[PDB]
């Protein structure tokens, strides 16, 4: 029946804390199925800096022990070493340390189904290293816990949905590896997000490499050689898939209802988009067993415990995670 | 003052049906405008009953022309055999017409007989086969203009971008982008922008890759040098910025142009926002605008082609005269 969603603390040097608290006395998440997993001593102490808004923290063990009411905030207490230790905004292997544990114990949960959704507040990929936990980042580092190789990033709207071949690489790089397994690999997941999320029949029209997917009404190399296989491949398993589509009309496509999906080939084809239509700025990573969600911004040292932090998009983040669930 | 010379492309072709369709428009009835054709066959146009009726006049000069609704002015540039024109189908002396009213408007244009020029579609194949050895209709201009850099620039009133490179693959762009390009192209938008009414044009210069670069080598080893020698010759350059922030931004005010690198960079924000068929080709001593479409060489002479596009064009051509 009941969906909770954990939440994860991330590196407690960064904005990570704050954002959570503010966010959770947000209306629509005061009081709701959350839980977060994190340091008690050290949100005990962000409070007492003034820093992190009034509220009742309440230690559980098991997600289930939980009572939710209005002003009260769950925590599953993993503990940062030295709580009074901790500086704001510089890198700490033993913040790096506790970021990772709470990765680790939220997928945990999610495992044994305690909680259905993740929503994860942003970590330091530095100070993770110095704690001798080895992963490219944060997402990498979920996938590797789960056992998941398979996984895209996804931007979730009413109105346009995206998920990417690929993100954060060069250009060329992209063009470089791009491949047919990956392609359909991403369809796949594609298919399965939407049908989680409630599209019975999903329409997902795959986004071209190259403009007009082709020049002289004739599909590209990309478009031909890679993108049609993984198409073609798709609609023998069953799924409603088209493309390749030319880049510039198939998200106006989608956003005027013709798909349910658009399947963008690199990070700027699906992101500029996205951005430049009324994004909050939130990100899916789907192919995961469970929904996990997070924010484009990093732990933001630079202005972390000072008040100045913005907790929108984290609010966003962890209505999506519940919403999705 | 400002007259556009408007040319017919290949006569085969929807450049003669849908040049008389949008003259018949509001704004563009009675404009200072001179079409460069082959009178004959707008005259057998005309016949077949497929436009408005309108009165033809012939001009050998542009100060013959006499601007009043419901007559287009014509400069006779002839058909060798107009009666033996066939619609739809690649003809020598179809090419050798487009060829030589294009030569015709540039002339008129780079003189000051006409203060820009909005052109109707061409054919490649038949442009050869008349001997004219250009790679297309663009070319074909910035040849007999003397100009080496050119490039396109979608225009509205609140985003306007210009492009590095146009409807070339992805590796194909990557693979011939320099520095000495960008750097052109820079300077193609600070000219064009001044020549529009921005006396310090404002510009921004899209990145390469996702977050304007950690992830690719092009911003900092082409596009910061080349902004670097922009702002050192005073122009007003934001750069390199996130594709994905850029073109927003561009949108709300912020910039007067953004510098795309790649087609979809530039076209996926503009057809979003709800805007075509029209592009200005930028760098030649004169405006050019023209329409995406191509000849439509299976419905030419019907009367089913949209001159919508064309008339837009034409109106954008007086507009930035």
């Amino acid at each position: 029946e009941t969906k909770t969603v954990a939440i994860t603390m991330g590196d407690p040097a960064g904005i990570g804390p704050e954002i959570i608290v503010k966010a959770l006395s947000e209306d629509g998440l005061n009081g709701a199925p959350l839980v977060v997993i994190g340091c008690l001593a050290t949100l005990k102490r962000l409070q007492a800096k003034g820093i992190t808004p009034n509220v009742e923290l309440r230690a559980i063990e098991r997600v289930a022990e939980a009572r939710f009411a209005p002003g009260i905030i769950h925590v599953i207490d993993e503990p940062l070493a030295q709580p009074e230790a901790l500086e704001a905004g510089k890198v700490q292997a033993q913040a790096g340390d506790l970021a990772y544990r709470c990765v680790k114990r939220a997928t945990e949960l999610a495992l044994r189904g305690d909680v259905q959704a993740i929503a994860t507040a942003p970590l330091n990929k530095e100070a993770l290293h110095l704690a001798g936990h080895n992963y490219p980042g944060h997402t990498e580092l979920l996938a590797t816990l789960t056992h998941s190789r398979d996984y895209a990033m996804v931007l979730y709207t009413d109105k346009l949905k995206v998920i990417h071949v690929s993100t954060h690489i060069a250009l060329r790089k992209f063009l470089d590896t791009l491949s047919t397994a990956r392609v359909e690999t991403v369809i796949g997941i594609a298919d399965t997000f939407l049908k989680r999320v409630g599209y019975v029949k999903p329409r997902i029209a795959v986004a071209g490499v190259n403009p007009h997917a082709g020049e002289n009404g004739l599909f590209g190399d990309e478009e031909t050689r890679i993108l049609t296989p993984a198409i073609t491949d798709a609609r023998a398993k069953g799924m409603d898939v088209y493309g390749p589509c030319p880049p510039d009309t198939v998200f106006l496509q989608a956003y005027e209802g013709q798909y349910d999906m658009v399947v963008a080939m690199y990070h700027d084809q699906g992101h500029i988009p996205l951005k430049l239509l009324g994004y909050d700025g939130v990100n899916i990573t789907a192919g995961l067993p469970f929904i996990r969600t997070s924010a484009d911004h990093g732990t933001a040292f630079d202005i972390a415990w000072t008040g100045k932090a913005k907790s929108e998009s984290m609010a966003v983040s962890i209505k999506l995670a519940m919403q999705l669930a």
